[PDB]
């Protein structure tokens, strides 16, 4: 499999998936400038973000988790972004999202954590760019905590922090700042942001926050080497539970592996190789017939590829490396075609026609958009390349309809596990 091909349509789809005013240099031409009056209760400037999904909502739970683990690939599989002539494309793909939490970062205790009801964006199939509908924003607040939100966005700006220093050094600063000032708000105003933002209860329920705010700690610990982040790592953080998945939820592997790694904490490494050894062939994840890890049939495709993830860094630093890298070559490789046909979209051998999404759904302007685009039997008019779809049922089985809302979605966590993982397999083809 062609890596840097994957890895530039990956790309592709994060750039598909933008809001806002678009750059004068966008490259995917049915995309246009969308959502720009979306903002905050006093006019604060909220536009730009991610589209979370084949919908328009700005989800901020899962676009920080994203960015948060595609920010992690670029650190850690530097090398594989550079060979494959990605990695400055990497960077401002990311580089959207941070400035999008920037933005939503509207004072010290006040985060904007969704803009769009999912209800009212749901019952609309068309583009963005000819959206009418009201889209509402929402924040988190000393009154309205979300511990989990505002610990994982503040995740996601010290890795952005790391990330960009040695390129955009008041960029990188302006992320540490408020990754700072987010995370002593996620600590000193508890609860659950889906319960304070309660349109996100149907989408993205978070169910504890205590593993964000052990996630958040380790990335500022990274970040700044602070002895009170560390601290709080441990205090927030479990040496004795494996973590289920990788995801946008659960955040325990990762911040494992994190400190394990990065910090050098002995203590959490034996987390991090039962959650290896439960994903690995012989373990508690059943495989498909033809391969593939099924841990449940919402986006089967998406946690098998976030446990590829975690493996590849994990075998970085030479934990079960020659079994991590077997493992997660076999994962990738099962999305790329080895099965028979690619699961994502503009590549490879007969990659999904339908995603669930409506902009790649409409044909070219000036053509008309709606309801007639979601049931049309053939292909989505556009090719939305680098999508991963959310994968076959547990029997390998894949029928490729924009009605399928559970196998044929894309998301943007779906993408970002599986990102670094194809950045990490072209890693080891320069090691050997
Ligand atoms: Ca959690
Ligand atoms: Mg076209
Ligand atoms: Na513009």
């Amino acid at each position: 499999y062609n890596y840097d091909e994957v890895l530039e349509k990956s790309i592709l789809f994060y750039e598909a998936e933008r809001s806002g005013d678009l750059p004068a240099n966008n490259r995917i031409p049915y995309r246009g400038d969308s959502a720009l009056g979306d903002q905050g209760n006093q006019g604060q400037d909220l536009t730009g973000g991610w589209y979370d999904a084949g919908d328009h909502v700005k989800f901020g739970f899962p676009m920080a988790f994203a960015t948060t683990t595609l920010a992690w690939g670029i650190l850690e599989f530097r090398d594989g972004y550079e060979a494959a002539g990605q990695y400055n494309l990497a960077l401002d793909s990311i580089r959207w999202t941070l400035n999008y939490f920037l933005k939503a970062h509207v004072s010290d205790n006040e985060f904007y954590g969704q803009v769009g009801d999912a209800n009212t964006d749901h019952a609309y199939w068309g583009r963005p760019e000819d959206m009418t509908m009201e889209r509402p924003a929402w924040s988190i607040s000393p009154s309205a905590p979300g511990s989990d939100l505002a610990a994982e966005t503040a995740a996601a700006l010290a890795a952005g922090y790391l990330v960009f220093r040695d390129s955009d050094a008041a960029f990188a600063n302006n992320l540490l700042a408020h990754s700072r000032t987010l995370y002593d708000f996620a600590l000193n105003n508890r609860g659950i942001y889906s319960q304070s933002i309660s349109n996100a209860a149907g989408f993205y329920a978070s169910s504890a926050y205590e593993d964000e705010l052990a996630w958040g700690a380790a990335w500022l610990y990274r970040a700044t080497e602070e002895q009170e982040y560390l601290d709080r790592a441990y205090e927030f953080g479990t040496t004795t539970n494996t973590a289920w998945a990788y995801d946008w939820n659960e955040k325990i592997v990762g911040y494992q592996l994190l400190l394990t790694t990065s910090a050098g904490q002995t203590d959490f490494l034996p987390r991090v190789e039962n959650f290896l050894r439960n994903w690995f062939p012989g373990g508690s994840v059943q495989y498909t017939p033809l391969g593939l890890a099924w841990l449940a049939q919402w986006g089967p495709n998406r946690y098998a590829a976030n446990a590829a993830f975690i493996a590849l860094v994990s075998a970085k630093y030479n934990i079960l490396a020659s079994e991590s890298e077997q493992f997660a070559r076999s994962q990738i490789h099962y999305m790329l075609g080895d099965a028979g046909r690619s699961y994502v979209v503009g590549f490879g051998n007969n990659p999904p026609q339908q995603p669930h999404h409506r902009s790649s759904s409409c044909p070219d302007e000036p053509a008309e958009c709606d309801w007639d685009e979601f049931n049309q039997p053939g292909p989505n008019y556009q090719i939305l390349y680098g999508a991963l779809v959310g994968g076959p049922d547990q029997n390998d089985q894949f029928e490729d309809l924009r009605s399928d809302y559970i196998r044929n979605e894309v998301a943007n966590d779906y993408n970002a596990g599986f990102q670094g993982a194809v950045a990490a397999l072209r890693a080891i083809q320069l090691r050997d």
